[PDB]
């Protein structure tokens, strides 16, 4: 499933509770940054999300995630 969350922040990673692993990233149209691409590193869940700074307002992170946790929010 695909949800959107929007954090206002000076830092380029945001802490969700959860833990992500970095596979890749893209060029990003109107931004300096790329979009960094992630998989959810708890074993077999499916979910992915990316995440890119807003060209519109740049005080802005962009979080697209897809997918739905088969898990609980790791502990730590
Ligand atoms: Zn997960």
């Amino acid at each position: 499933s695909r949800i959107v969350v929007h954090t206002q922040t000076l830092f380029d990673i945001v802490n969700d509770g959860y833990r992500w692993r970095k596979y890749g990233q893209k060029s990003v149209k109107g931004s300096p940054y790329p979009r960094s691409y992630y998989r959810c590193s708890s074993p077999g869940c499916p979910v992915k999300k990316h995440v890119e700074r807003s060209s519109h307002d740049t005080k802005l992170l962009i979080t697209t995630y897809e997918g739905k946790h088969d898990h609980d929010m790791p502990p730590g």
